């Protein structure tokens, strides 16, 4: 299918579908005149009807779009017509880490350090552009043909505000909610290091450290920072875990300081993993 950009000229040409996103149907999008693909996300204006989901896309948009960085989603055009919504982005042939972890249940620590420090890297430039992700989870941890991770998703993104005026509720439904979060203090940049605590854990453990529900019934052991720490850990990932996990925000560590621990300078990690790693535990050293 010709799909038409009423606004430019520009024409493109509709592939196979990738599968649902929320609002949107993704599909493979062919810009026809370089002739390169992209990942877009195809959402009916019938899905955005009213003013606050209208709203919601116009901001992942606007924050998206002046994003770039190697390790962030490329964000690429985005235009409509009388139908629907199109986002063109980044397009990862190999799915995201939520499929890998499925197929693999836990990772070896050298993979945890070469995923981790993409991760970390894509998550620094934004919060250098003070934007906050508020909803890092593997399923937004994207990755390519030649095994490279972006962090997607920018669906609950937000500019960073003071305290003082900071919203206090909590946005969306994220993956992992953080004890300020459930305080009422709203999101800061600790919260997006919590949530990268948990996706730490969950690499290395196959489950999270506390329940992923956003039950009420979970707020308190969430609240406390209390959790099982494995003795499957090996010491330097059980010491940076903690300090991630934090219970107080202004006890974690920084991004610089993350990359920089123990975990990370001791251990051995690939400049580059096989795509057979989303399906097979590799081999040692
Ligand atoms: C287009 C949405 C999401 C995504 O954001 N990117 C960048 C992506 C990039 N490459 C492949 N798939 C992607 N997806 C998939 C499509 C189905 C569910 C999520």
């Amino acid at each position: 299918r010709i799909i038409v950009d009423p606004t430019t000229g520009k024409r493109y040409s509709r592939g196979k579908t990738l599968g649902k996103g929320g609002f949107a149907k993704c599909y493979e999008m062919t810009d026809l005149t370089n002739n390169k693909v992209y990942a877009a996300k195809i959402i009916p204006h019938s899905r955005v009807s009213k003013p606050h989901q209208r709203e919601k896309i116009d901001k992942e948009i606007e924050l998206h779009r002046i994003l770039h960085h190697k390790h962030v989603v490329q964000f690429y055009h985005y235009f409509e017509d009388k139908e629907n919504i199109y986002i063109l982005l980044e397009y990862c042939s190999r799915r995201s880490m939520a499929h890998i972890l499925k197929a693999r249940k836990v990772l070896t620590e050298p993979e945890v350090r070469y995923y981790l420090r993409q991760i970390v890297s894509g998550l620094k430039y934004l919060h250098e552009q003070e934007i906050l992700h508020r909803d890092l989870k593997l399923g937004n941890f994207f990755i390519n043909e030649s095994m490279e991770l972006k962090v997607g998703d920018f669906g609950l993104a937000a500019r960073l505000e003071p305290l003082e005026h900071r919203r206090r509720t909590i946005c969306g439904t994220p993956n992992y909610l953080s004890p300020e979060v459930l305080n009422k203090q709203g999101h800061g940049a600790e919260s997006d290091i919590w949530a990268l605590g948990c996706v730490m854990y969950t690499m290395l453990l196959g489950r999270p450290p506390f329940e992923t529900t956003n039950l009420k019934e979970t707020y308190r052991s969430i609240r406390e920072a209390r959790y099982t720490m494995p003795s499957s850990l090996l010491a330097p990932a059980k010491h940076l875990i903690a300090s991630m996990l934090s219970k107080n925000p202004e006890d974690r560590p920084s991004l610089d300081d993350i990359i920089r621990h123990d975990f990370f300078t001791q251990g051995f990690t690939p400049d580059r993993l096989s795509s057979s790693c989303c399906h097979t535990v590799p081999d040692f050293h």
